[PDB]
């Protein structure tokens, strides 16, 4: 049973770690797939994002961090994933998640979307807000693995 | 890997069948658990709902239909389940499912909630709607397993 | 071109009047159809609701008030309607109206659902809210047709 | 500056306590007003709910617990309140609270509605959910004031 | 009775065809109005979009495809439209639709917003997602008229 | 009791005036804080926005208009504000408001988010839409203080 948990992870947060951890507890192998080139210039480069994610999940044995540049469904297919992990925060745009899951189902029906729920602690935080706050002199240490926190300070310095 | 898919299933619909089927694709064993739910004054007795669900899922070897009047979390623990399946049709489902999921996580943290999305075909039906239509002799054959439609026909005048 | 605007109208409010009025602007004939709705244990009997609606819409020559206990879709077909009018106040309405609209489309595909939006003035009222306020002697004259307010006054102590 | 925080509080929960506490931080006096709400067939009598709320808020010197069967707007005016406190957990709350707030503004324009947000810890609980869990002997000690949990234990078998 | 169904239609999809078809069944004349210059550079030029839309609706007699560059309300007014067609997918941002309808009502009250619902098949697809997927090597043939599919391949080649 | 009502106010609208007016009625001092440099180039400059806002609130004695460039929470802290005013329109993105309030609570817990509701008249209008319409030859006089209307015409001329 191979699951894929895709995203930009720019950068990976405690919320993402929460979700991938839950995924590793119900599925044999989990591929944390990092989108290479997003429509908008990411704060960290793919190599940086992969390194940070690898370090943050080093303790999770059945987790494999990989980068990809094609349509997520095309990558999932070549990787033989049959489960698609989506994290649903309390502040998630549910309508958008439905659009996405149905489009992904159209593209690869053999890939089943599965939604996991983070702990209440990370249920109201989005990576976008974390970055905006950090870029504007706010403390976001609480939302990030220590390794990511250190990399973020260097990036904004 | 044992998953539990609880609900009132009054009566079980093609939407429920869609969800439990997707559940069997990713988990070894799935327990379709029917709660007595006296507070909801169900149209069918627990025994009737269990019988209906059993016949509607007889073709699914990985599914086990059972009824329960206990706290769902205790029943799940006692059934050795570690995955809690829920279906999401839209926003309403999502909000209510989050409250329920967080309460269950508080009661049994090792029971991980997982939300699945039905096909577009069943994204707008519910037991309540089917019953209302049936109370007015409307044709609901399209939304229910053969045995369930028959039972509903009989149940009403 | 005959349209049907079904509901429980228990009792009819200025919000309902707003919607039916907009309906008459674009369709030749509009049937305001009041469902018996015993499952909702209406405050007013069907006969009372029809009488109230008739007087509240007497000034609208293109409106015809009628009561029905049949499946709404069959009543619409039997009334030769091809347009199904619904009012949308907000999200909640939208989600529920989609389930209802798709069920009706399954029952009668040639009955096309159309959603209209009320004025800002009536975007937050409902029969339920008006009744709750009235049960406590609150002034609801502003939200109801004169004849309806009188009837509500009488109905309560 | 007197604020009123009305509700059915059947029974009062840590979520309610969170909101009323935040209310006391910005307003001089806060009246926790418990409505009889017979239409909701409360589990506890008004007298029981008031007693429970009184003990659960005894440590809050700025809070005054009272019961009422009048129109909330008239009670607020008669209590000399000019601020109406409401708690928002999510979307559902927001939509319903807007209808209620606009009706109250129509009944008493000088009573200004104010919405507060609970901690993440209590963002997913409700009296209804706690009662359902308790009806099945589930552990709800974490979500209720000590005195309330005891009373709930007793109330049920 | 003249209705206007405005949008960017970049490019026109099966969902748009679904909606305009329903509009032609309840209104005498329907103007499929294509916005000339959108805030963001569209994939197809206005001439291309008009040609594609014309071909896709060639079978609908009471449909007129026209381009416009001014505020939609200004164009609707000069065109003497009294009905404004809006398609409401299950994944629509309802709040935004309300903002839009009320702004359009402020600008031209004689233009009544009417919301139609697409079939379940096209209820979860947005043009934006269709384009993104196509641009990223995904199959979107299913969502587009054959003429649009062919034009899209040439555009991305 | 010092409250802060932050935003871009580009430009200040009748809706903003509605909210700040309500805030001045329940709090001793209200700081209308105008964000200096927004992620996107604003229509009016900070000086212009401050001047317009000052003129529009000149009649409100306990209102102080000030500009700020740092993270809102950092400014609120240095200004010793303990109340954060947020206006909640009927078309507000509630999920986003929850994200924001929780992030602001993380950054400065001593600052309590308080949500106020505008009148029905301004409940469906966003500054973004007002600007878009104005820039595209639509009449938005109704939504703006006369001083802002005059400044807007000059800006677009
Ligand atoms: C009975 C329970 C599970 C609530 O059940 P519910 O009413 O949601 O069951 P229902 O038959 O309506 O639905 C079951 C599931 O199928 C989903 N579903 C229904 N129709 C569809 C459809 N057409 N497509 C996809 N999913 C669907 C629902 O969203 C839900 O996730 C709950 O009250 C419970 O756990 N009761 C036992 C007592 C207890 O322990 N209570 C405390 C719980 S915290
Ligand atoms: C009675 C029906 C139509 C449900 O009615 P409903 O409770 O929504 O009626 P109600 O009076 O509350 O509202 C009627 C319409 O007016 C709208 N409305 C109410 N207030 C407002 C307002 N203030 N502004 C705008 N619209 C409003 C509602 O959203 C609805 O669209 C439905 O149950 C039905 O069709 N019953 C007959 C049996 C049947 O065939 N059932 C199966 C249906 S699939
Ligand atoms: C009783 C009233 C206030 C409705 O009360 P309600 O059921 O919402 O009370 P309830 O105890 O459920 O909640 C009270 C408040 O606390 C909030 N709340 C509940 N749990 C939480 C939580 N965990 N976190 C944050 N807020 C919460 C609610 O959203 C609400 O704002 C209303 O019906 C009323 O005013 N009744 C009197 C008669 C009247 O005048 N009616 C007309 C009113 S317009």
């Amino acid at each position: 049973k191979r699951a894929i948990y895709p995203g930009t992870f720019d950068p990976i947060t405690n919320g993402h770690i929460d979700i991938v951890t839950r995924a590793t507890q119900m599925f044999d192998h989990v591929i944390l797939a990092i989108a290479a080139s997003p429509s908008k210039k990411p704060m960290f480069t793919l190599e940086e994002r992969v390194a940070l994610a690898q370090q943050a999940t080093a303790h999770l044995g059945n987790v494999e961090v990989v980068g990809f540049s094609d349509l997520m469904a095309n990558f999932a297919r070549n990787q033989h994933a049959t489960v698609l992990i989506r994290g649903l925060r309390a502040v998630a745009d549910f309508e958008y998640e439905m659009q996405l899951a149905h489009m992904n189902r159209h593209l690869m029906p053999e890939l089943e979307s599965v939604f996991l729920m983070p702990s209440k602690e990370w249920s109201f935080i989005s990576s976008s807000l974390v970055k905006e706050v950090a870029r504007h002199q706010g403390d976001v240490t609480h939302f990030l693995p220590e390794n990511v926190h250190q990399a973020l300070m260097a990036k904004l310095a």
